[PDB]
């Protein structure tokens, strides 16, 4: 059916042009101020976020906004699009219950798709630093959160009676993941075991300073999301320590004060909420090996 086929890919074209608009937003905002959450001090502004998005108040005195710009931008967005659509549903002489059951399904199946389809690719970009990438992950959840004035909204023009930017809490731990991961790898080059005091390799703990450090940063705001990337840090830690003794005594003593500095870390509760030994299990295959190594 040809006529089914064109209907066909002027919706995959809409999308096409919802996302690579919402695409345009995150470059934006990614340059031109960072993705930060949004600060201000000044009622003319304050409110002028609170009208472009409706965000439950505070009253007390950079950090200031939870989300940054992409939040009011995209809500926005969104609201123009409903506009658009209830409009043009409008024109097509539809009654208000078809354009408010139109446009809340239309809709919200091409803003789904659309943003869904953006986030995939921007997280593709090396630009976006894991700080960054947890701000759009907490972003999200207010654009969640705002949901239902979306929903309202239609209900008001239409005059009518009464999953969209989420994230997969599976899809936000890999990608966070990844990047601990690679960070934790670039630490690793610096290992010169081949070469040449009884103390750890600098580069191990340094890594467990800037893990330390990463973890602590995000943890309270993303808690499940902490302990998971928590699991696969130490995982991937046991990992490329395996790799290391898979390829002359004072060598073997340096990879046994490493793999130490990594069980202490793994035994001091990096991240609240797993606590027992579940990091710790992670070197036990290592420590095993080590130690039957060391018996030689």
């Amino acid at each position: 059916n040809i006529l089914w086929e064109l209907l066909h890919n002027m919706r995959d074209h809409y999308n096409e042009v919802l996302l690579q608009r919402w695409v345009h937003v995150f470059r934006e905002i990614l340059d031109k101020e960072q993705f930060l959450p949004m600060v201000v001090q000044n009622t003319e502004e304050y409110e002028c976020i609170i009208e472009r998005f409706p965000f439950h108040s505070e009253q007390l005195e950079p950090k200031k906004f939870p989300f940054s710009r992409m939040v009011p931008e995209v809500y926005h967005q969104a609201k123009e699009f409903m506009y658009a659509c209830m409009k043009f549903a409008e024109e097509l002489t539809l009654s208000p219950n078809e354009v408010a059951a139109m446009v809340r399904k239309a809709a919200n199946l091409l803003l789904t798709r659309s943003f869904s389809g953006c986030l995939s690719v921007v997280f593709r970009q090396p630009s976006i630093t894991l700080t960054q990438l947890i701000q759009i992950i907490i972003d999200t959840q207010y654009l969640e959160k705002a949901g239902p004035f979306l929903d309202e909204f239609v209900c008001h023009m239409t005059n009518t009676e009464r999953a969209m930017f989420h994230v997969a809490r599976q899809d936000a731990e890999k990608q966070v993941g990844l990047r601990i991961c690679s960070k934790i790898d670039e630490f690793f080059e610096l290992s010169a075991y081949d070469w040449l005091p009884g103390i750890a390799s600098a580069f191990i703990t340094d890594m467990i300073s800037y893990l330390k450090s990463t973890f602590d940063s995000f943890a309270f705001k993303l808690p499940h999301i902490a302990q998971a990337a928590c699991r696969r840090t130490f995982e991937h830690i046991a990992e490329k320590i395996y790799s290391i003794m898979y390829d002359s005594t004072g060598a073997l003593t340096q990879i046994n004060l490493d793999l130490m500095q990594c069980e202490f870390f793994a035994a001091s509760e990096p991240v609240p909420g797993l606590k027992e030994g579940e990091l710790s299990k992670y070197f036990l295959r290592n420590r095993q090996l080590l130690d039957l190594l060391i018996l030689e």
